């Protein structure tokens, strides 16, 4: 007895191409997406070169069109130099990404004034998402209000953050957010097992009280999104571990387990992995696209999932119930029981579809 | 030819009593105030014990009444435990101080939710001031808007901060701010002379561009306030230098020098050291109180000013023009040409005066 789900959308993935293709590329990362029941991904701009200008976006578009196996949109990244220069290409992107905490030299912003400049110059009808932790959530919300527009908060990871967003929504402010599976299914209690290298992630793993607060405030969470952030095991366990977890292949099984346990409903899941991603990012439908899952199959997550080049997972050893059996993408069988059946290049840039443009006033 | 000024008000001083009296006490710190032409001070709550509860405020009130030589009001400090407990004593304080960056364990807040709780529980008609640097300015402004009240930003030190506040004022938001003299008259260029211990201050010294931005945006600065933060030279130059500069004795001479050079007007100075402090904090007039200054006297700041127990100054070697000749406080000569003539205990808590209560609806 399989359950048919719509094509699920992950609005936060790092596919590492260009420039980091030993960690992941479009072909491997979108294989991982399909195996996770995800038929559309929005890829972040912190590649090498970073997607911070029209030439880099043009390159990334061709790499994605040639390598992706599922459909996609590409984010642009905000830099210290590019505010006011992205207007001609802005509508071709998923949205604009602001990295407001750590970051590489090219996506680093050193002043809130630079944030304001981006909010003032990026077209007001197009999405803006932010990596904004702790007080940075409040700070970017202030910039959004000063510029009288919306903002979407990436990977909310803490009680403090979800409660701040809840208070802002109670005041009618235009803010949405997403939560990643590691902030719902891992905590400080897992750091001994993971160790300090594997355990490195931003936002960091929270306390049990953080995790419980996210679940209790499910109504405040608009989307789930993986923050799939692959790095090899050698990198994670070496002298300067980079932050991030792979997550495309584990997200849906973890969440289906929670549905099976009554922690959220199937509808709650589908709002957060399909309907709300569509409406916040104005992402188009995918014709003849669906995912068949077996909700009864119990399995234990292994030391690596089959497709991501990360070749490791922080969820190793967790018992899950639910698995992706088949994915159909735009009328073609894309995945069956561990086999990807669409080639690199099958996927398309949804922003080029007539229905994938973000509506705007003339 | 002396110029008569009104009694000037410094809304940000650290007088170190109780608990740090080798650095300063009420008697020495208020001698320094009078010698700087300051007749009223608002004392911060990061003492030992910190002024975070009614018993500590009661102690501090008696120490100040016995030791102060000029008039004063005492801030309460926000803690992780005291939101909703200060209502009976709130109106007796200068206001509530939030330390939103560094801090000692007792004034440290670990979550923006704790800031919200303070803004929700502190009486809405009473002042709130914050140590809030860089993005923390935007974050606390967001909390103020969510709770629909005002906030005052302490020691604005950077271009980024003054421009953010300027943008908030252009949107009609109820925010005021102050600037300390070291952020107008010192910069990174002075760090070689000061060295890394003496140079430690929070907010840190800014670049030349930061200093220039504060001067260019004088219209955005509501108050000047010293952040007089005395520590001994041994402490400043030892193994863990604490942040802060003494400043009561140098503030007015530095600013009078700037007036003499046409960098701001006498009126600009008096708005920022008298009228705006009064109106933001609802501080009462001082009857028969005035300061006589000699605007022609040129002198060089020495290695220590006469009164602060800090016994050092970062402004050593600067040439100034303008000096305090005489101060009259409530009809008594309080200071003449280097001699303080009112004893410890002459000063009074202005919040106990009938005219010093903050007006409120029944
Ligand atoms: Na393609
Ligand atoms: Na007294
Ligand atoms: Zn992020
Ligand atoms: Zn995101
Ligand atoms: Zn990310
Ligand atoms: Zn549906
Ligand atoms: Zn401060
Ligand atoms: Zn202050
Ligand atoms: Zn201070
Ligand atoms: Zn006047």
């Amino acid at each position: 007895k399989l359950v048919r789900l719509p094509g699920l959308i992950d609005v936060h993935v790092h596919l590492r191409e260009p420039g980091g293709t030993h960690k992941e590329d479009f072909a491997s990362g979108t294989a991982a997406a399909l195996a996770g029941g995800i038929t559309m991904v929005c890829a972040m701009p912190n590649t090498r070169p970073p997607i911070i200008d029209a030439p880099a976006l043009a390159l990334a578009q061709k790499l994605a069109e040639a390598g992706a196996r599922c459909d996609f949109a590409l984010f642009l990244g905000a830099a210290s130099e590019n505010a006011g220069t992205l207007g001609t290409v802005a509508g071709s992107a998923a949205g604009l990404k602001l990295y407001l905490n750590e970051t590489f030299s090219e996506l680093r912003l050193d002043s809130v004034v630079q944030w304001m400049e981006h909010f003032e110059t990026w077209p007001s009808h197009l999405p803006i998402v932010a990596h904004a932790e702790q007080q940075t959530v409040a700070a970017v919300l202030m910039v959004a209000q000063l510029t009288q527009r919306s903002v979407h908060i990436c990977h909310v990871a803490r009680k403090e953050e979800i409660l701040l967003i809840k208070a802002a929504k109670a005041r009618g402010l235009p803010v949405t957010c997403e939560v990643a599976p590691h902030h719902l299914f891992l905590s400080h209690d897992d750091l001994e097992r993971l160790g300090p290298g594997k355990g490195e992630v931003r936002p960091e793993l929270g306390s049990r009280q953080d995790v419980e607060a996210l679940w209790e405030n499910m109504a405040v969470i608009d989307c789930f999104a993986s923050d799939h952030a692959p790095h090899t095991l050698e990198e994670k366990c070496g002298s300067r571990p980079p932050p991030g977890f792979p997550g495309l292949e584990t997200m849906l099984p973890l969440l289906l387990t929670a549905v099976s346990e009554g922690r959220l409903s199937l509808d709650d899941l589908l709002q957060r992995l399909h309907h709300n991603p569509r409406r916040i990012f104005h992402l188009p439908p995918q014709e003849d696209t669906y995912v068949e899952v077996d909700l009864e199959h119990e399995w234990t997550i292994p030391s690596h999932m089959p497709f991501s080049k990360a070749h490791w997972t922080p969820f190793e050893g967790q018992k899950v119930k639910g698995t992706v059996r088949r994915v159909v993408l735009r009328g073609e069988v894309a995945y069956i029981d561990g086999q990807v059946l669409v080639p690199p290049g099958y996927g398309q840039d949804v922003r080029k579809w007539p229905q994938g443009a973000v509506p705007q006033l003339p």
